[PDB]
């Protein structure tokens, strides 16, 4: 009843989240992997975990790659939802231009969900090649931000304990500033001025602590693959009728907030984003942090926009 | 409450095993992880999610490997259950009679589970090796044999459709050939002669297959990391007095059968193994099946128990 | 999307079933409840709990019975599975007339619905039901079937208790739900069987569990929170695998085309988007269930005649 | 691992709250059922569910009841929470709210008690009078069960917003009929408007008649308290065994902070029982002439109760 299709999905990022929505997919739904090298490995992996219920089909890569490929035109058919996760700015953005222009062409009626780094810059280029076909729907294209959410969360529950709240709004951006963690609208005795100070910056530049670890080596693998398979889940169970969610993501502001695509709460649907809700009442403290946060995200929208 | 110890937990296998044990531990329980290489790093990154109720520690190794050192005793204390997933026969086998004398000598009363290649090898060294310290309990050291039950499950399944069975119980060993799945005991009338043999015989040779659309660049690590996961959540759950599962694995078979290490079902419970069960009623072409197995097995223990 | 309706819900077993199956249901579900008298209660009742994403309608039943009931016709439309729970040496007269008018009033207006019958008369109910749904000209043998679930809980809880770290999660038992006919297939479980001459007693205990709790009772009551939970967990099974969610295994009291001589038997099957879709044979057992078998076909040889003459 | 034994297990909210308690409680616990008439044919009739894990015991009542029951003794031995559901109307409930603590706290001083008895305003602080004539009082054990008011505010928004839903609202006070303010200012997203938040805020506390209402005078709400009792023990257990640290609104006695020595406000569980009480916090103008009304008319029912014990 549901086909999810991951691009990519040979990569550190790609493997983790496939292996994770095998174990969540409702029953009798069906998989799908791409990727240029890697992809028959990865397919005949899962294949021997039991999991009644679940088919897994399989599309082979290319020698370094060709536009428009042909073996991902035979695959894009029927697909609901399009996990866009791969890339390693300049070069990240040409591949998410060629490989929206392929799956859409097929299939122009799916929902797609983008993952690749710079989802500031990437989420309004899919807008623009969307227009081009004549293809576009404001309320079937979304940007995954909820990995801010949940560093924001656990970094107040280890504050207040024993005091749990289950999550934290967080609206703005997904970059380095652009993220603004709303801390006065949750339960509970706030712990305290001066202190929050250093809560809320933790969260605004958690990413590089992960690179100092690694030496150098690589980025924060896990944790993106736990929010994109989070949010993935969001959308298909509300795509059945399943659910009803209220989530926090990188859209398309259809008037609303002067900036075209900022980050703000939403509510899921059959038919994709069914309503938008105002931010609602902040301190002044949230009120000037969160004015430099919208102007820098004006630039971001227009340099993605220079490219296509 | 628990402690949960996972040694090697920076490699392609053990990278998998740990994200998959942080969402399912039960509340207010501990995850220690340990390696030689890139264990701040995988430590500092599961660290992020919420999860709330689970603490993370970690400790870093150091240059090329050494005898016994103060980081892998500092994280062995007071841990309960000890997870062996780590190599690259001689290598992984010096390898694993190390670890296992570092983490028996500070808790000698924990549970082994090993997940390295050579099961039916590795797995009565470290009987060896705790024997030699002084301290071995034969119901504290189990052999990870769920992968065979995974696959079996999965091809029977396909023939059957739309029949399910939630699992397949599979005797002998671990290799390539001692692996004999039992599908007469399944309920359900099994499809026909002639087509079990190339289904056995399928997962006997399932992991060259892996290998081979790999182009041999590795093998079979998401499909191992759920097995090992899903292993460990019965031994801890059954530790902390919350169920009592029946579960096959590789493990110590004092009396009952003639081979010292066989694969036999077993009931877990707050002490370990407490109840050892006849492997049951078989046909005649797996009675034949199972004494070819039994020699291959009788003596790739001997190899292990010599080196 | 689907639609439940439970046939007297102001019972001692509708109430608990209900609230049973308000917990559990799936998002979007909708829940219909229906009886003569204390249908206004349960509903505005039960509609105080959070259960998001779940409406509960209802109808009001009437004064004295009388036939063909127009609140039941109004509420039997877009409805996909009926439960029928609803009844009280003469107690099987009362309820065979309760089922057959609530038959013929509810498939009157949805023919392609399945029917669940949980009343105490199984036995000689069920083919009352099918005889009512031949005279109106729509029957699919696919989809009616008889709940026979409260023995294999029993059978599995007492060779449970017999056995102490050794845990089985089920127990086939075929044949009737009567005494005399429920028969536990004890050698097709796993494990080492405790010993003969202490299956027999546990046997007994299994056939004569109902008159145990009845006793219990002082002779005032009979078993309700455990019958309440079988007919739950049918129902569920049932509306998931409709709803393409799941393909199960059960083991219920249904129709056989072929297969056994007996035309109503209980045996395994499987359950699909259109009711049942694959029946099983029901296997290799031993001498002694051997001879439990052909006495316990015996007695559903006769008890279907009754069901049949009486319509 | 813990044993929990439900008082007046024959009735009617007790045979749904058993019921439901069957299905929910850990591997390795233990029920224990007692009541003056019934206690068999409820007890034998649980045992027969499979349930692998659990054990279920018993013990019947007396004849017309009498003080200290000696049946009752033998099964308050180690017990680790009591659930009072016992009851039919002031007179005649307190009498029986004091016998039955009486009894229990006799045998198991360190157990955590639950009061599910109607006048939960009158009925708690009776209980702990009797607990202090016999020198054990822990204000940390002692909790009352005000959870149906919750159910009945969430369900009452969430149909009014859709689809936007939350799954819990704040609500303080007390528990008869005027006593009860829900704080719907405190929860995510646009409120609907005025003069319609008023007529919400209103049925809140007028639904137990609409229910009496509808049975035309034969009962009241046994389902709903039923659901809402069995889901408030389960924070209990949990919390004691160390799996959950949750927090809940309920009817406690403060040390200081409110003038008012019973309200209802926010707390904390643990492995103690009430580890943290928490703030009221930031209410309205439209709700601040609520909360004022409502201490007044508590703070009667408090002394009613409290004068009773004497």
């Amino acid at each position: 009843m549901v086909n999810v299709a991951v691009i990519g999905a040979a990569g550190g990022i790609g493997q983790s989240l496939s292996l994770l929505l095998l174990r969540e997919l409702p029953f009798g739904s069906t998989l799908s992997l791409y990727d240029v090298v890697g992809a028959p490995g990865v397919a005949a992996d899962l294949s021997h975990i039991d999991r009644a219920g679940i088919t897994v089909k399989h599309a082979a890569g290319k020698l370094p790659p060709v536009p428009r490929d042909p073996a991902l035109t035979e695959l894009a058919e029927g697909v609901d939802v399009f996990v866009i996760v791969a890339g390693v700015f300049n070069v990240n953005a040409g591949i998410v231009m060629d490989l929206v222009l392929t799956c859409a062409s097929v299939s122009p009626n799916a929902c797609f969900c983008i993952v690749t780094n710079p989802v500031n810059s990437t989420t309004p280029i899919a807008a623009q090649t969307l227009r081009k076909i004549g293809v576009y729907n404001k309320n079937k294209l979304l940007g995954v931000s909820l990995l801010d959410g949940l560093r924001a969360t656990r970094f107040i529950n280890n504050a207040r304990h024993p005091l749990v709240v289950p999550y934290v709004p967080v609206v703005g951006g997904h970059s380095d500033v652009t993220i603004v963690p709303l801390y006065s609208q949750i339960p509970g005795p706030l712990p305290d001025e001066s202190t929050l100070k250093e809560i809320r910056k933790r969260v605004q530049v958690a990413g590089t602590e992960v690179v100092k670890a690694k030496a150098g080596r690589g980025s924060a693998t896990l944790s993106m693959a736990e929010a994109g398979a989070r949010f993935t889940m969001h959308v298909v169970k509300a795509l059945m009728g399943l659910d009803t969610p209220m989530v926090y993501a990188y859209v398309d502001t259809d008037g609303e907030h002067e900036c075209p695509f900022l980050a703000m709460p939403v509510v899921l649907g059959k038919n994709g984003i069914e309503r938008r809700l105002p931010i609602g009442p902040i301190t002044t403290v949230e009120k000037e942090m969160l004015e430099e946060a919208v102007g820098v995200v004006k630039k971001n929208i227009a340099k993605g926009e220079t490219f296509a």
